[PDB]
């Protein structure tokens, strides 16, 4: 019961970009895998998801910088706790992209036909 | 009184989940969630399931009881469970990402067709 889980909420920056998911990504693999972070990222439709654990103190400090962080807001952590056991193997990251994403990136789909 | 829980897990999805298994799944949980009033949300990616559950903490251990003793999947793991003093889902539902070799293993295919139209 030497560690702490926290999981937590929030809502991204309405004018959140593709390079700032892209900071956000390698900041996050590259620090958690040296903190000896553990847990999941998962960004869909404006909210972000985030389950991390490791040691209180390297947890206390990533959500510190995470709590200060403007490209999101309304951060809600939905669970603090004591674990003795790590329930995340490593660090993963799950960013899934709608319609609207897309359209808000200028993206489309397109079928490509080719004479052969 | 009614103070509420909240249940998070997540589980592996049994290799062998047929499609017959999620309707089972789906129509037991929103007939048994809506007569308990239990609100929250499954969801299925990449053989994971994860759901979060809301309730009086009598209706929500006793769904758990069941989910864990559940034979179409295995290794649930319990990631929080925390008093909370509203919900955050209206109701219940299920959703899922399906792939490539979700289909598959559902012995199932999509095919397209063209057709004229105005
Ligand atoms: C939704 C979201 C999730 C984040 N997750 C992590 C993460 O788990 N690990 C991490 O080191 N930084 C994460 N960050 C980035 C940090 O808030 C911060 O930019 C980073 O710790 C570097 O801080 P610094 O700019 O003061 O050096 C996340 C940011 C956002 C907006
Ligand atoms: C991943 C998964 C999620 C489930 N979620 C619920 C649920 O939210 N509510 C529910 O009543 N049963 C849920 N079940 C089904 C129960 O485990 C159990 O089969 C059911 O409560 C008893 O069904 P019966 O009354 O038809 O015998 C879930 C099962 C699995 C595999
Ligand atoms: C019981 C209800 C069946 C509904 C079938 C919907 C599943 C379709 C999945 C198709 C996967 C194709 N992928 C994801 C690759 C996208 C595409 O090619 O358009
Ligand atoms: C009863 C309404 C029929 C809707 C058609 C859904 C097709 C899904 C594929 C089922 C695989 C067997």
């Amino acid at each position: 019961g030497h560690m702490v889980s926290c999981c937590y909420r929030s809502l991204a920056a309405p004018d959140l970009t593709l390079r700032d998911l892209l900071d956000i990504v390698e900041t996050s693999q590259a620090h958690n895998a040296r903190a000896q972070l553990t847990g999941a990222l998962f960004y869909s439709q404006g909210v972000f998801f985030q389950w991390l654990e490791g040691r209180p103190a390297a947890v206390a400090e990533v959500m510190t910088h995470i709590q200060r962080d403007r490209r999101h807001s309304n951060v809600e952590i939905l669970a603090e706790e004591p674990i003795a056991k790590r329930r995340f193997a490593g660090w993963h990251m799950q960013l899934s992209c709608s319609e609207a994403d897309m359209r808000s990136l200028g993206l489309a789909e397109s079928r490509q036909i080719v004479t052969v």
